[PDB]
């Protein structure tokens, strides 16, 4: 036998080198077995310590129209840091969404005045009211 050293280094050479034996397990532990029941009441472990450290941010929706606004914003020049304050950029970026993160971003009304617009159609006189 190559005598030499048989410890494998403490820990085998790196990982394992097997290269493919077809092994179906792909996943590594913590998988999703079959779970029907997701929440109904209880969170069961009340879903705040997992760490997740994924997905970034794919619950507020970007709509995919913003980007222009965000070149804006960005080609003013003006906060290349935000690290002293950043302050006064946190009402625009901020109302923009403020406007809509709370339930709704519109439902027919994103005038809000629903008078102007003509909806009145010719609805006024021109002397007082027709009255001379």
């Amino acid at each position: 036998g190559p005598l030499g050293s048989p410890s494998k280094d403490c820990g085998s050479p790196k990982y394992a080198y097997f290269n493919g034996c077809s092994s179906p397990t792909a996943p590594l532990s913590p998988m999703s077995p079959p779970g029907y029941k997701l929440v109904t009441g209880d969170r069961n472990n009340s879903s705040c310590r997992n760490y997740n450290k994924q997905a970034s941010e794919q619950n507020w929706a970007n709509y995919s129209a913003e980007q222009n606004r965000m070149g804006q914003a960005g080609s003013t020049i003006s906060n290349s840091h935000a690290q002293p304050f950043d302050f006064p950029d946190d009402n625009q970026n901020a109302k923009k969404v403020a406007a809509g993160h709370e339930l709704q971003p519109l439902a027919i009304v994103d005038q809000r005045p629903s008078s102007r617009a003509s909806s009145r159609a010719s609805s006024r006189p021109r002397p007082d009211d027709l009255e001379i």
